[PDB]
């Protein structure tokens, strides 16, 4: 069951190293984006395409997701989200790199690892990660989505607004 | 059972990316080391301390393993192995980084992951990796060892066994 370990290693070996510093860096940044003319969500957003298809470049993949800026120090990028050519949201967005690992396996013959299997481990990966995140010492949402009526910018824009509702409320 | 996935990811995500190129790079190098004057084993050697203790610097750890050179995104280092202050062998030596992951877990409270567990997953990691390596498309040995024994000697052991197998078959 490879997903169990990929999840842990991604957390222990990556997430728990950037996320502490995260919301500071974003806060530090956000001053100027205010002055220059918007805000950047405080959570890191992670794309979990259950297809395990990670583009080498996210912006070219979805038209409505333009690159905007690199966040100052670990390499993180601020994307703007679009509606009608209008800036509609802005966050730090990333792909869960361990999917690349599940995808390479399903193209590795001696692995005997099928797409059947890969989708299964993908969901498992997503599940187990979420649990890890639950007990961890909130600046980090998981966005699992099965490519089909579906705009990726919209799924992201959805969470994005839900984040701002929770802030002004609680 | 975290070891199953760590193993695979280490292979798919690291090993199978450097090992193809490996033995060329070493061969390319080895000409000069001849002229300058020894040889460098053709396999990449991977340290699996079952304690999961990866020093930030290997040479400082064992006195008998001195750094010698970087081999020309992939960062690899040639070490010389010592006996009596004499150069006794020379290879590219590395620590299996996924152990660091097993060790961090056993110090992460909400993991509930014990040294009991860690040693278990370590061996498992070593086992499963070896199997992966078995069916893979030979420039790469695993050196699992439980600290109690002179590291350099365990490495020197394999090192010579490698040169035996070459001149024979
Ligand atoms: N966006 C992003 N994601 C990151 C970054 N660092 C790690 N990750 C993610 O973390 C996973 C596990 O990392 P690991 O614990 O360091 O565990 C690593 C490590 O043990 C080994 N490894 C990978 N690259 C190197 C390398 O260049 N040198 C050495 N010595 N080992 C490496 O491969 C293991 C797992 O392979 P991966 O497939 O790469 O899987 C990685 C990858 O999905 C990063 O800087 N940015």
């Amino acid at each position: 069951n490879v997903a169990h370990g990929l999840a842990w290693s991604y957390y222990i070996g990556y997430l728990r190293l950037i996320l502490p510093e995260l919301q500071a860096r974003i806060r530090t940044y956000n001053q100027h984006y205010n002055n220059l003319r918007g805000a950047v969500s405080q959570r890191l957003y992670i794309l979990l395409p259950l297809d395990c298809g990670v583009p080498d470049n996210l912006s070219m993949a979805d038209p409505n997701i333009r690159f905007l800026d690199k966040l100052p120090q670990y390499s993180n990028s601020i994307y703007e989200l679009l509606e009608n050519g209008q800036r509609a949201g802005t966050c730090v967005l990333e792909y869960a790199t361990p999917l690349q690992t599940l995808f390479a396996m399903s193209q590795y013959s001696q692995a005997g690892f099928s797409r059947e299997d890969r989708l299964e481990q993908a969901k498992l990966f997503c599940r187990t990660l979420e649990d890890i995140l639950a007990d961890a010492p909130n600046n980090c949402r998981l966005i699992a989505y099965q490519e089909p009526s579906f705009s990726l910018s919209q799924e992201v824009l959805r969470h994005l607004r839900q984040e701002e509702k929770e802030e002004v409320t609680v």
